[PDB]
């Protein structure tokens, strides 16, 4: 039977009423409006399940717009004589968008269940000619497991940060991108203000590069923008969006990038060398293999599911105190005071 | 008696008036909406007590947002066909929340 019917007319006037069930009935009946949109629960935005009949066949832009409503709004009424307000309307997509959710890394993170393969420890061992420790081992896992905890559980307490070491070449950025596939993100380059957590929404592993040496001030801002796992943002109730899913990985082209002793402890370099990578990150990570890898992060993640799994082993952080020293300036004003007083 | 004897309906057309008190009472007597707010008296902001049944099992996040106004609107027109408005059910939310509120540390 026809959903006419289900449509609630004035009786005086048998003719539509503008109310948000009329809306309802006709975006979840009418066949070119039938189930073209859906919410992007990561990017918390709302996406085009399929093209509507009114783009081009090749404008390859998913994302629902203004025009879009417009069309919507056109099409409802030029077929039903009903002319619907331009804030139902889009109160109703953004309804039938939210029921229609879903999540792209959740997908890709369950997309295929994990064999026995231990792909973690050695990610940036084996791709970026990193060093075969205890250290990088523990930290390059922990990682994993602190981005797919940020999928999972979005607001975590997470404050470490992976900073790779290396020449002009060695695929850290390249391999940082494989990462983070369509959700990672370079263009944050300031790190105070409010605007910069808008910048955030569609980002999933947000790389900072430091090309030349990062300003004292610089630091403190990384370590204040890392150190948070909620953002505030906006039509209505202040909007806090509260997730925060963003894991943030440095690279850096000097070799002593660290000034402060308050960064240490948070900040965890890992050195790379080139011409003893095992596999080249520009040909060997592959979407399967590090899919494989989030879902090998899933399962140690899930063995244990909370913000204390992603610290450090103890003697893991013992000697990750060395290296952030091996990685700091050394004021080298205490030896000549220690020879003076020799 | 029946809640739905309390709502104050239009004589005239029979139809349940946009009022504060039809909101108000529709919020406090409806089943899928009985009690679902509160107020955080040190963050000055409107939290969930429970999860709503529009939102996923595991979501963990209590702030009351815009899609929460949005799904009680739909509803309430749905099985009143009254058709709320944004501000009004809001401010009805708000008040609810408030009769409800707390003070977290206290
Ligand atoms: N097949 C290849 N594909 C891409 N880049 C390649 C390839 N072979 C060599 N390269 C070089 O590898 C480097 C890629 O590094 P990028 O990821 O762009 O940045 P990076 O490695 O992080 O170095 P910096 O210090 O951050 S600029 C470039 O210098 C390329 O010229």
């Amino acid at each position: 039977n026809d959903w006419k019917s289900q449509l609630r007319r004035s009786a005086t006037t048998q003719a539509l009423k503008k109310t948000t069930t009329n809306a309802e009935i006709i975006l979840c009946n009418d066949e070119s409006l039938k189930g073209l949109v859906q919410y992007d629960a990561f990017e918390k935005v709302t996406k085009l399940k399929r093209l509507p009949y009114w783009r081009s066949k090749g404008d390859a832009n998913y994302y629902w717009a203004d025009i879009d409503t417009t069309h919507v709004i056109s099409h409802i009424d030029k077929l039903y004589n009903v002319q619907f307000s331009r804030d139902l309307i889009d109160t109703v997509i953004e309804k039938e968008a939210y029921q229609n959710r879903f999540h792209p890394i959740k997908s890709m993170i369950e997309s295929k269940s994990w064999d026995g393969i231990k792909r973690i420890e050695t990610l940036f061992i084996d791709y970026l000619g990193a060093e075969d420790n205890h250290y990088n081992r523990e930290v390059t896992k922990k990682w994993m497991m602190g981005a797919v905890a940020r999928i999972y559980q979005p607001g975590i307490k997470y404050d470490s940060m992976i900073i790779l070491y290396g020449g002009q070449g060695v695929g850290k950025s390249t391999a940082v991108s494989k990462l983070g596939g369509h959700w990672y993100n370079q263009s944050i380059k300031t790190f105070k203000g409010d605007e910069v957590y808008k910048k955030l929404q569609g980002s999933w592993i947000c790389e900072i590069e430091e090309l030349s040496a990062f300003q004292k001030s610089t630091i403190e801002d990384i370590k204040g923008f890392i150190s948070a796992i909620v953002d505030i943002y906006r039509y209505g109730k202040r909007t806090e969006r509260h997730p925060r899913q963003c894991v943030f990985v440095g690279t850096t082209n000097n070799y002593e990038f660290l000034k402060d002793q308050t960064g240490n402890r948070r900040f965890f370099p890992i050195t790379t060398d080139k011409n003893k990578a095992t596999k080249s990150p520009f040909d060997d990570l592959t979407p399967v293999v590090v899919q494989q890898m989030f879902a090998e992060a899933r399962v140690y993640f899930d063995e244990n599911p909370t913000d204390k799994a992603l610290l450090l082993d103890k003697e893991a952080s013992e000697m990750a105190l060395k290296v952030q020293e091996a990685h700091s300036e050394k004021d080298a004003l205490v030896g000549e005071i220690e020879e003076f007083l020799e």
